């Protein structure tokens, strides 16, 4: 029953993607995925994803998160794909059984919010998710509604949609 990925042609790409303007810290204020919202857990803590543009035009991507022990810094590379705003994972060989990792910036105004679509295939199991990014940790009802609406348009119902809890530890860095 795991929810199938939509066809990539149904996933918008941000027109005229500006990689310099997309840089820096985004708070992951919402997310939806085909796999789960788990189902035996308190609501998750917010993470930050930091996009640093390298000289070769790929992104160094740092996920900053809080766990009971400490702040974690998980780093990967987004290499440009065929169109501005599309990426694939540099370190794909480091993911056992992974044959594909695709990123598509669906929309953004650069200084406030973004939505990013992700898709992965690992031993022929397809996973996809959408993140709602904010330059601030709080966002308007307006944006939360757009995101919910977008998620549903990709076949993700409301019980697959999660709004992480803002924290100060780790992600204020
Ligand atoms: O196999 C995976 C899954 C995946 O490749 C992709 C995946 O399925 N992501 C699911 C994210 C669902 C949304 N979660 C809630 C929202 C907050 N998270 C994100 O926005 C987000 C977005 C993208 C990510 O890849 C990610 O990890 C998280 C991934 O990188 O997470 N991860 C483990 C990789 C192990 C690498 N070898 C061990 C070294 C230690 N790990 C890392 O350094 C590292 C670095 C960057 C990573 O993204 C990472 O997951 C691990
Ligand atoms: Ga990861």
């Amino acid at each position: 029953d795991l929810i199938p990925a939509p066809p990539l042609s149904k996933v918008p790409l941000q027109q005229n993607f500006q990689d310099n303007q997309f840089h820096g810290k985004w708070y992951v204020v919402g997310f939806a995925e085909n796999i789960q919202q788990r189902e035996d857990k308190d609501p998750p803590k917010m993470i930050a994803t930091i996009y640093e543009l390298k000289e070769d035009k790929s992104y160094n991507v740092t996920n900053v998160a809080s766990n009971w022990e400490k702040c974690t810094y998980r780093i990967k590379t987004f290499v440009p794909g065929s169109q501005p705003g599309e990426f694939t994972l540099g370190e794909i060989k480091s993911r056992p059984g992974m044959t594909s990792y695709l990123v598509r910036v669906v929309s953004t105004n650069y200084n406030q919010h973004a939505m990013v679509f992700f898709k992965t295939v690992v031993q022929n199991r397809e996973k996809f998710w959408i993140t709602l990014y904010g330059r601030t940790k709080e966002l308007t009802s307006e944006l939360k509604e757009n995101f919910i609406r977008f998620s549903k348009s990709l076949g993700l119902p409301e019980n697959h949609i999660v709004f992480p809890v803002p924290i100060d530890q780790c992600i204020d860095g």
